[PDB]
This record gives structure tokens, sequence and C-alpha cells, in this order.
């Protein structure tokens, strides 16, 4: 649907399961208002965060709680979390996949944006 | 120089030059206080941000102003900026290089943490 | 199925479509024997390369023809192709997803390996 | 020094030290002739591979022996090695840095190509 987060573990070559993800939307007063949250599945994906109607134009932040993920695996990683910030739907509704590839001292994040 | 930031451009295969970087330290009230800032050099590097005396244990955020970089180059970017958030810890290595590899719709960031 | 290749374009934030992919398997005489080939779909994926029965233990090479991809978009990229080489099925049959994220002067490749 | 290779370790957040690297040039019969080799230094770098006189236009392959690196560290890796294949072109910039960021099940590689 309109916003999906996918997380992979580059150490094990596997989905990153049970990763907490918090989504925020910037308000007109400039604060970050909570928008949605959840955790990744067995497949490393988190679906169902929002609907096209709810997912209006705005600046969004996707915070992925990578530190908690590594700590549960016995690892003390470098980053507190990964934060992905972007304008969405400024030229009409799109579908966003926010992917993150995780390693203890590194991550990458990519967006796949498609027109429904 | 306990903290350096290095930014590369994956489209042009070059250092990312003149990228604004802002560094923040987390205050006790959970807000981000400005701490240091600069623009990357012709080698994509930003040095001289802080000193070992003032770079005490705490949580820091490095914000790299990727959107402006791509706008200057005439390429549509996805992210507002790249954020790197981490804890500084005296027990470990005392030189932190925050590296970022930029593409319009993806970035990676890595910490190279060493002793001298 | 047992081997899938997924390719993304980090410039556009989209699947990399119509990318040629050639798979090779190392023979006992040490040469690279052609094993399968195809091109990525509208979704950037290439499925149907092999079956579990055909996909025996071996060292495989997945060559992704990234240069042809960029050239068709007007770009002169750095790499001739991306080549991904790995042992497969040495502890029994697994499912492999070979992902590649492409930029003109950079790529990343990741494997997601699951036990059916 | 027209060619340098730099390797980083995304698990430990460090230079990848003592990684074997072999460089090849494509011969007119389409085979790979050995050209240079070395191990990365304590800074993850390999210099002195060739000279501008002998580094003529052609297609080169840089093979980074990632599997051995991870084996030494006691972590199961995916890839046999990382291969980087590119054409050297006199018309452009004349210093090539081949950078590789390593995780057990993923790697990225980037070319930083500059003039001095
Ligand atoms: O090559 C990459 O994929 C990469 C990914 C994340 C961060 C940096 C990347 N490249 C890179 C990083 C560092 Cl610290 C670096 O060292 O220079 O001081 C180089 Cl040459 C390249
Ligand atoms: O291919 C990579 O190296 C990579 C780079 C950045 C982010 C994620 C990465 N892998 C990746 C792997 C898979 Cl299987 C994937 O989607 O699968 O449905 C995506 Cl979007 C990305």
């Amino acid at each position: 649907c309109p916003l999906m987060v996918k997380v992979l573990d580059a150490v094990r070559g596997s989905p990153a399961i049970n990763v907490a993800v918090h989504v925020f939307r910037k308000a007109a007063d400039d604060t970050w208002e909570p928008f949605a949250s959840g955790k990744t599945s067995e497949s490393g994906e988190l679906h169902g965060l929002t609907t096209e109607e709810e997912f209006v134009e705005g600046i969004y932040k996707v915070e992925i709680d990578t530190k908690s993920y590594w700590k549960a695996l016995g690892i003390s990683p470098f980053h507190e979390h990964a934060e992905v910030v972007f304008t969405a739907n400024d030229s009409g509704p799109r579908r966003y996949t926010i992917a993150a590839l995780l390693s203890p001292y590194s991550y990458s994040t990519t967006a796949v944006v498609t027109n429904p």
C-alpha cells in the first residue's frame, strides 16, 4: 500500500525481524507528530501503516530502531536508529517502499517510489 | 580531531563537495542543541568540527544536507537530508569518521572508529 | 524459487528494468559454464532461472549487465557489469535472492538466503 | 599512483586489514592476465599497484578476497570474493580509488575518480 518499510540484515543475509519502526509527520508548527508505528514481520516488512486517504502531502520521518535490533542479537552497534526523512505525495499520491540494509556499523537506505 | 565527516557522490564518482553538515548534541531535555557545522571540502571531507576536550560522551546527530546538494546539481532527490545518530563512548576507539555515500534515492552511511 | 535476481536503480528510486543477467556455474575443470540467463521485468526481478533439482551445489556467478543499462539511459557508468560470486547449496538446498542496487559509479549487492 | 583500493568493514566499523587484492587486465583473447596484487594495510588501503606509464586504457578487474577476510574473523560469508570490473579511460580523470564496504552477506563498491 502507500507506505511500506522493509528491513534486511547484512550480517546474516536475512530479513530483520521484529524491528520497531516509528513514523512521524512534520506539523505546520514544525514539530514531529506521531503518524504510525509497528514492527517488521518474519519477512522483514511492515505493511498497513497508512491508507492513501490518510497519507497526505507532508515531510515524513521513518525511524527504524536498529540499535534495539542488534542489542537483542548480542551486538553493540554504532547507530541509535536509522532515520529516513522525505517529502511524500507532493506531486500526487505515490507508493513508497523504504528499504534499509543493516550492519552493526553501517546502514543503507533506499526508496522505491512508484505511481499507482 | 575526534570527529570527521566524509561524503561521496555515487552518481559522479567523486567527493561530494560543498555539502552542508550540521552536528547536534542531545540535551538533557531530549532536544538537539547545535554543536558544530561546516561544508565539505573539495575532497568531500569536513574536519575541525570539535576537539577531544569538548567531544564528551553523549548522543550526537550528524545531519548531512543531501537535498540541497542534489538540487545544486539539477537532480531530483528523495531525502530531505541524511541523519546519523550515535552515542560517543570513551571506552572504545577515539576517532570517529562518519562516511556517507550519496545517490538521489539512496544513501549509505558507515562509521569508521579507530584509536589514533 | 531457488534463485532470483532483483535490481534497483538508486538514481530514480525504481526497479531497474530490462537488465540482462547471465548466470554461470564453475565446472570441475575450473571454467565458467553458462547456467541460465534472462532479463529483469517491469518489477526489476528475474525469476524462473532454475529449479531446485537443477540448482545443485556449486560456485555460481551472477553477472548483471549494468553498463548496458546505464548506456540506454544516456549514462557512461564506471563498471562493465556487476559480478556476484558465491557457493550455493553446500549445506543443502536454499533459496537465494541476489539483490543489486545500482548507481553510475557505485553498486551494492546483497544476498537474502532462506531455508525453504 | 593511478589506482588505489580501499576496503572497510561494516561489522566492526574499521578498515579491513590484510585483505588480499588481485588486479587483472583483460587480454586480447578475452582472458584475465594478472597485473598486480597486494594486501590492504592497517588503514584498509592498498597503494603502489601500478604506475601511470603502465596503467594504459583497457578493461581491468579488481578481485577482493572477501571470503578469506571473513573466515579469518570467524564469520560465515556469502561471496567467494568481490569483483570490480571497469574500463580505464585516458580522456577522464586519472586517479582511480576503488572502495569497498564489506558485510558478510553484502558489499558495496564505489569508484572515486579524480584529476590530481
Ligand atoms: O562504498 C560505500 O558503499 C560506502 C558506504 C557508506 C559509507 C561510505 C562509503 N564509502 C567510503 C567510506 C569511507 Cl570512510 C572512505 O574513506 O575515506 O576517508 C571511502 Cl574512500 C569510501
Ligand atoms: O541490494 C542491495 O545491496 C541493497 C541496497 C540497499 C538497500 C537494500 C538492499 N537490498 C534489497 C534486497 C531486497 Cl530482497 C529488496 O526487496 O525485495 O523484495 C530491496 Cl527493496 C533491497
